[PDB]
Order: structure tokens, then sequence, then C-alpha cells
């Protein structure tokens, strides 16, 4: 295999005087060998505080050079990265620190979240980032330390994923998957080896795409990471002229701000030199792809992954953000809901998509046997989402199982009908959710949240859905018109609070 | 890992119904669940009449669909195939399979090589290749076998690399090589998944490039592998216009043919299609690469490598075929000549290249533990190659070790001396050696083969010389003008006879 340290460690030998990471705003800029040296520095100085290999440190932290730096020096060292969104709630940064039986924290967060875990009964020795590394300088004592052997199925990193239930899941990611989570952004999206590759660096650090598609592969093909701290349309299309950017890594609602920008700053800015534009467009709307063929240069590429497995599906120059065809490293099959792996779907039918557990898949949830019982069986990871084959031999995503609604025998996506909502005048935001019901079997209801000052009503709704291609089935029975919809930190609603604020 | 065999297998789901192999001159058209069929069919056959893991087959042959298919079988079922040229002559071939311990011998030569194996102590079953498949078409018995386990370490694949001694040395290629032998084509050469992907197969079967980087390549990425037979370069780019051939991969000689073919035939042929025109230009005169970017379309790429460690420098455009850089898997170092694997040379003096030896890297060379030790030193595989770091900080490779000339002090290269010589009005051939000197050290000696019907003199040739780039000390001491010089089966100069039949 070839490890995280061990692609960058090569890259470093081949490319030691070219640049590694930039943050253009701040004026901070690193080469392979530098970056190396500061990584070498922190790894030295965390072990010299007694940081063993195979001990779990949790990231607590927005996009910055320092938290590269210590990522990646926590890894260098043998220590277990688990990185956290900043954006959860004091109490449960804590609590999955506490689940996760963390050694230390790694936190650029407020005193707030530092207080939290610190009474929160853990036994985590809380580090501020700005005590590690500062601007690129580390602040560094001790020798230059040992690299420790690393196996293929061992711990290397670990990511927190959304499931149903409650409390983020923490998906245990093996030495061996960095490879194939890497490599995907050459054989899929068409990266290639060279000191010419500038990587714009919008995704967050704490997300796989973010860490293994973006920052990892940027330094791994011997290019630039570009860190941003803070999104801003304007100016991450201003970074793209003026650092040469040559792929950008995004999701539908930056691309929204960035097409619409591309618009309104338009030959003003040179976009010329970016020739990747990928996504996870599975929930982007075909307008929002419309504005992006027409509006943002370079190929664009539509991704389908997880946490779990990356990347299983792609499309290149697509026409639809639903339909994407499986790439290299990848092996998928569709089965019949709640069956098992070997039930192949009468190749017209819905099922779950499962895609095959191999190099890039994680090893399990940390702590949660049961959870991960339920997601790796028989050497398939079960996706959790419905898909279906369409006529051309391509598997178009229809949504989350957990989010399917089924009135009277037939099988209904909540996320179709918020897309046609979604369009109608007046309408600023739309969930909608199945209601018990023992007639129909569940009663398909709109929870639909008016732009400011305006008013909607049941009424005028049904006559614009009428009016639209949903099938007769689809239309809400009922509907809600809500001031908002609860939603968690971070950033999604709650398909479980809403049902029972729906009642009384 | 993936494996060759777990390659195939995944690429086979995604794209069953896809043209996977094809003989356009003979009609044959194979998609990639027809392949797989038809590889699981030969497997089982195979495995019926006793064959098993781990057993050793040498495998002579020209390119063929049928070969292909008879590798892939041998391959899946868990055998080892030894590729050795069907050039060799018949005694060559049949030591090495005695030399290697094969069970059986898969031949599809003359009876005369099968008669030299049959009576030279081996004990391999002869298997000619049309009693196990012909014209796609497999003879079959048995019923569906089993599939193996694979260890990463654990042997996969035999191929014969020429060292200097004399018979070539088996190098072993272990499981755990085949997909940074095939994702370089990938990361270097700009090849991504899809179907997209034609490749036509001009690289011989028994070679590692024509092995992983053409043919797995090709069905690795969901492509089709254009089968050729034979070699005629108007025919070649018939099949680029007629098979819409994405990338070739070819000798500086079929190049040097396709390009001046892609003269007489201008814009007959359409070659748009083609955007990948991929060699090992090393030892490409600067004349050959001129006429390549002239006269031929897609992008031009460098390639350097080795049988026993795959890919190791590169350069895209090309403006020099001697100079290139390392990419994606690679680590190299120049060392002092003879010295240990750390002894870095000082940034502008000669040494010898050796690259890291990892993932792709052979685990030795069979039943020769002696030449093995010579080249996998402290985890670096030592090419033999005499190489300088550049002023842009890249790799030139100047030529072997074993060639090099020492002249008084100063290191002389005759491949240099060769090219400056074969310019020379009335040379057709030209190589050049050192003769034994108590005095200078070393003489340089050229070694020169008039064209048909013209007459060479040593003073002509001297004056030629005396007016080129050459300094002063590599010019030829003495000339020898032969006939023609004496070369192997397969079909390269003996530098070792010929500075013999150069004395008596
Ligand atoms: O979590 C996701 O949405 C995700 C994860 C991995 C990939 Cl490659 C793409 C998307
Ligand atoms: O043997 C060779 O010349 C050779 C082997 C491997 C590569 Cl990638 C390129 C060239």
């Amino acid at each position: 295999m070839q490890t995280v340290n061990e692609m960058l460690r090569r890259a470093a030998t081949r490319a030691p005087d070219h640049c590694a990471l930039a943050v253009p705003a701040r004026g901070l800029r690193l080469t392979h060998a530098e970056l190396r040296a500061r990584v070498e520095a922190v790894a030295a100085r965390l072990h010299a505080d007694g940081l063993r290999p195979q001990q779990r440190v949790a990231v607590v932290a927005p996009n910055s050079a320092d938290v590269v730096i210590a990522i990646l020096a926590l890894h260098r060292l043998g220590a277990v990265p688990a990185l956290l969104n900043p954006r959860l709630k004091s109490a449960e940064l804590a609590e999955l620190i506490k689940r996760g039986e963390m050694t230390a924290a790694v936190i650029a967060v407020g005193r707030q979240v530092a207080d939290a875990i610190f009474q929160s009964g853990s036994g985590a020795r809380i580090i501020f980032l700005g005590d590690l590394v500062r601007d690129g300088e580390p602040y560094s004592y001790g020798p230059p330390i040992e690299d420790p052997q690393r196996e293929p199925a061992q711990p290397a990193f670990i990511f927190y994923t959304s499931g149903t239930t409650g409390l983020p899941k923490a998906a245990i990611i093996p030495q061996r998957a960095a490879e194939s989570r890497v490599l995907f952004m050459s054989t899929q999206v068409g990266l290639r080896h060279g000191r010419h590759n500038v990587v714009l660096g919008l995704m967050p650090l704490y997300h796989v795409v973010g860490f293994f598609a973006v920052l990892v592969a940027a330094l791994a093909l011997d290019g630039t990471y570009v860190v941003v701290e803070e999104f801003r349309p304007v100016d991450a299309l201003q970074l793209v002229q003026q650092e040469q950017v040559t792929s950008l890594f995004a999701t539908p609602t930056h691309l929204d701000a960035l097409a619409a920008a591309a618009a309104h700053a338009g030959s003003s800015l040179k976009l010329d030199s970016l020739r990747h534009v990928t996504f996870a467009g599975a929930t982007m709307p075909d307008a929002v792809l419309e504005t992006v063929h027409q509006h943002l240069p370079g190929e664009k590429v539509n991704i389908y992954g997880t946490t779990e497995a990356m990347n299983s599906l792609y499309m290149r120059q697509p026409k639809t953000g639903t339909e994407m065809a499986p790439g290299f490293f990848s092996e998928v099959r569709i089965v019949r809901i709640g069956g098992g792996v070997d039930e192949i779907v009468a190749n017209g039918e819905e099922g779950e998509l499962i895609v095959a557990a191999s190099d890039s898949a994680f090893v399990g949830y940390l702590n949660q046997p049961q959870a991960t019982a339920e997601k790796l069986q028989d050497g398939w990871y079960r996706t959790s989402d419905v898909a279906v084959w369409t006529p051309e031999g391509t598997v178009r995503i229809l949504g989350r199982v957990p989010d399917m609604i089924i009135s009277g025998g037939e099988n209904i996506h909540p996320s179709e009908i918020e897309r046609v909502l979604g369009t109608a005048p007046g309408v600023t935001e739309v969930v909608v959710i199945g209601l018990a019901d023992q007639r129909w079997g569940q009663s398909v209801t709109a929870c639909v949240v008016p732009r400011l000052g305006e008013t909607l009503s049941a009424d005028a709704l049904d006559t614009f859905c009428r009016s639209s291609e949903l099938a007769d089935f689809k239309r809400p029975k009922r509907y809600f018109i809500l001031d908002q919809l609860p939603k968690n930190a971070l950033n999604k609603v709650l398909r479980r609070q809403l049902v029972q604020q729906v009642s009384s």
C-alpha cells in the first residue's frame, strides 16, 4: 500500500522546492520540503508530550494551514486524527470525544467548547491549535522522532457521519484506504501528476472529500493546496485567477453562488485555468446544474460517494444530477430493500444501492458494533440510498431509504416532490414527510416556508402541483405552512422532530 | 490491494456488454462479460487437467486474442504465467523453462520449439495454444472452478529481463504490483476511466508495458484492447481511424515508422481520436522525436521504466528524449557508481539511478539470489543506468553502467557518440565500445557498418566527428568498418562478442 504520510513524503522528495500550501489572503507560502519539516516538528513535539501511535486525537477546527499541519503531524507521529465539524454543538463534541476514548483533542473553537469537554468526564488533554502551530510557524522541542510501522487494515483516520438515529457515527478509515480515496480524482475526475496542479480548498477538512480528494490529492500529485478559511463566491473566483487554480471541488450551494457570481462579475475575471469543476450533485436541482454548465468553465464532473466507501458512482458532463455510473475501484448492486446482498432487483425495480467493501472502505464504526453490522454485510457496504437502473444502463439516485414514503403500494421519494414545490412562487423552503395513516399506509405531507412577507395557501400549492409533472399519487395530501423548519446545528432538517411538531 | 484478476472482474461488472477485445482484421469481437466467460472456461479446463495455484506456466506466443485469454485464464486459476519472447532461440527458451521449474508451457511457435523443450530434461506439459482456445472460442470441460486467495507479496507473473551476463533473468512480479503498474498510465500519462478508451496493442504481451500498461490498463479502465498480430505502419494508422483509438504505446522504432507513414499517407487518414502517444524514449534520437511532434497527433509522453520497478520517470511534451522527472508512486536518487544507496552525488556528478522498491517492485529473480542481491538493496532498486541532475531539476539518462567507458579520468557514454556517428553520411549502424588500454585506461572505438554499396573511411568519419559537438576526449581513437554487427536473436548488439571479434 501507499499511506497518506508515504504519499506526501514521496511527493516531498520529488518536488521539495515547489509550492505545497498557500494562504494568499494571509500571505502564507509553504513548499513541500518546508511543510514536511513543520509536520516533522509538530509531530516530534506532540511525541515529546507523551503521545503514542494508535492513540485517538480529536481535531476540531475550521480550515487553515495550521490545522493541515496539525492533522498531518498527528498522522506522521502514528496517532489517529478524529476530524470533527466545529459547527457541532459544544455538548455534542464533548460526548463524541468521551464516546471515542480520545487521548487528546486539538481545538481552535471558542472557550465554551474547551469548557464543555473539560467538564464532560472525558480524560482528553485540551490542546489549543495555536499552542502547536501558528501562521505555519510551529512551536517545537525535542529531537526528530521515529516513523512507525503501518499495517493495511490498521486505523488511520476517523471521520464522522450523520446517521438516522442521533449523534454522528465515527467511521474508522484504515491505512490502505488512502490511495483509492485519492486516485479516484485521477481515474474518474481526470487529475494527473504534475506541478501544474493548483487546488482550491473550498471543502471542509473534517469531510473525507475535503481531506483525501482535495488536500491529500493536491499534495500527493506534487501540486498546491489553496487554503480557504471562509467561503465567499467573488473572492473564490479571484483566487482562481490569482492562483491559476486547475481544479475545484465544491457543494451544490457553493456552485450556485459561484456560477451566479460568475455572471455579475463576467469576463472581468479570467477563469480559463480552471479545468475541473467537481461536486456531489445527487441533491443538486436541475436549475443549479444548468447554471453551472452555462456559466462556469472546465470539465464538469458529478461525483457520488459516502464517508464509508468514498467514490462509488460518477458522470462526466452530466445532463442530470441524479444519474451516474460506477468508475475505477468500484463495484455496485441494487438489491431489494431490506433484503440480502445477493437479491438483485428486477433491473427496473427500486432498491438499495450497495457497493463492494474493498480497499477504500471503512473498517467499522468506533464502539458501535450493531451499526457496523447493519452496514458491512458479506463484503458489501449498504449506502441506505434508493436507486434504480435506467434505460441507458446507469444508476439514478432517488433518495434516502429512511426518507422514503410508501402510500398504498407505490414508493414515493420526498426529494422529488421537494424539487417541484421548491419552484413554486413564494416558496423559500420545503420538506416533504409521510405522516402515519391506516388507509393510504402513509400520507404524503408538505411542510412549506414562505418567502419574507409572502403568504402561501394549501389551495394555490395544490393547484401548482396539479400543473406539474408529478403523477397523481405523489401529490401531497396535506400542507403545513411554517415560519421555519427545525434544523440541527449543522444544518439540516430533523425529519423526526418535524413529524412530532406537526401533530400537537 | 487490487489484483489483475480483481481489476478485470470489477470492470466486467461495470461494463459487461461493452467491447473488451477486438481483432478487426480477423473480425473477432469480445465484450467484457464474454471475455470473462472464456477466461473462466479456459481456467477451469486447465484446472481439470490438474493445474494448481502458485504453479509456474511458461507462455511463449506472439500477440493474439487467444494468448490474452490464456494468460488471464492462467492468472484467474491461480497459476503464475511466465511470459517469454517467442523470438528467443529454441535452446534458450528450453533452458529457461528448465531453469524455472515450470509445471507446463503454453506454446504457439513452431514444432522445433516444442521438440527443443521436449528433449531438454525439463518436465513441462507441452500445451499448444490452439488446444486451449482458438479464435476466441475456447475448448472447455469441467465445472466452474474456485477463485483462490491472493496475498500481496505472493508471486503473480514472471517477466524476463536482459541482464549483462547471458540468459534473461526471471523477474518475479508480486500481486500487489499490478495496480501501480496500471495506474501510472492514469497519473503520468493521463488516461482516465471510461468506455471511450480504445487502446492499440502494438507492444508485445511478453513485456511488462505490453501487459500491465497496455492490456490490463485498457481492460481495467472499462475500455477496449485492439489486438495486433503483426505491426505495419500504414495498417496501424488505419486501425487508429477505424477503431477510434484513443491511446497508443509504442517503441521509438514503431514511432519512426508511424510518423513517416503519417507523412506519405497525409490527411487521408483521420488520426484526431488519438490523444495519447506514449513511449520509452531514453534511446530515441532527437530526429525521430522531432518527427513525432511534427507529424503525429495527441499528447506526447516520454516514459522511463524497468521490468523490475515499472515506471520511474516521465516527461509531458518532451523536447529531449533523455531528460525526465519522477511521477506518482516514484522516489528516485542518483548515487556514486558502485557505492551505497545513501551516497547521493554532488548534484552535478554522474551516478547510478536508483528508485525506491515499493508496491510496483519485483520480489526477486527466480532461482538467482546473487543477482537479486546486486539489484534490491536496502529498499532501493538499482537500474544500472547512469544519470545526472540537470539545471532544470530533472534527470538526464546518459546510458548503461555496463556500457560506460572511462578514458583517463573522464566518463564517456557510447550512446552519445553513436547518435553523432549515426548522422554521418553512409553510416547505417554504429556501436561504440571501449577497448582495453594501459595508458588512456580505455580506448574509445567505433564499429561502423556502411550503407548498401557505400564505403567508409576512418579518416572521413574522424573529420565528421571533429565538426560535431563532441568534446575532444570523446572522439573515437580507432574505427573498425564492418559488414555487420554480431547480434543475438532478439535483436541487440553483443558488446562482449564484438570486443573479442575486434581483436583476432
Ligand atoms: O459524503 C459525501 O457526500 C461524499 C463522500 C465521498 C465522495 Cl467521493 C463523495 C461524496
Ligand atoms: O523495460 C522497459 O523499457 C520499460 C519498463 C517499464 C516501463 Cl513503465 C517503461 C519501460
